[PDB]
């Protein structure tokens, strides 16, 4: 589980978003795994606005932080969960890294900010859902 808090909007994965997020709607896309939600209160992240490809990511299922490089948003076919059917998952970076399952919304940070929440995984991989280029984060 976990979400970016940035401005009053809340960034979680679509598959883990509450009956709340879908009421409180702003944007949503199934073939990124992303929902965007608005919230009363302020947030504290910062979105970063680069093209980084190296970072640290939180790892739930380690009580850990790693450092990881990472590739550049893609369309990356992604198999079968109890969430989706077989299909290809666009805006996606991978890096060699741990994750299970309930890994999913763990923050990918690099100096400028975030990059994105852990979405897919398996096979010592680790996939990430970007939001860089979500410039409308950043304001109204
Ligand atoms: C100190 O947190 C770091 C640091 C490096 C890299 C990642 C994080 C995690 C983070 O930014 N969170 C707000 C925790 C919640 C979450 N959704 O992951
Ligand atoms: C971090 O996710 C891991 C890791 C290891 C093994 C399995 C998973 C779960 C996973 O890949 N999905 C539920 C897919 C979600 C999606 N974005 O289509
Ligand atoms: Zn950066």
């Amino acid at each position: 589980s976990g979400a970016i808090y940035v401005g009053n909007y809340r960034v979680v994965n679509r598959h883990l978003a509450t009956h709340n997020d879908w009421a409180n709607l702003v944007w949503e896309d199934s073939s990124r795994d992303l929902l965007v939600s608005s919230t009363t209160a302020q947030g504290c992240d910062t979105i970063a606005r680069c093209d980084c490809q190296t970072g640290v990511y939180y790892c739930s299922s380690r009580r850990k932080h790693y450092p990881v490089s990472f590739s550049k948003p893609s369309l990356i076919f992604v198999e079968a969960s109890e969430y989706y059917p077989a299909r290809y998952q666009s805006h996606l970076m991978l890096a060699v890294g741990h994750s299970e399952p309930g890994d999913c919304g763990g923050i990918l940070r690099c100096q400028h900010g975030v990059v994105g929440i852990v979405s897919t995984g398996g096979n010592g991989l680790v996939g990430f859902a970007d939001v860089r280029d979500l410039l409308w984060l950043d304001e109204e």
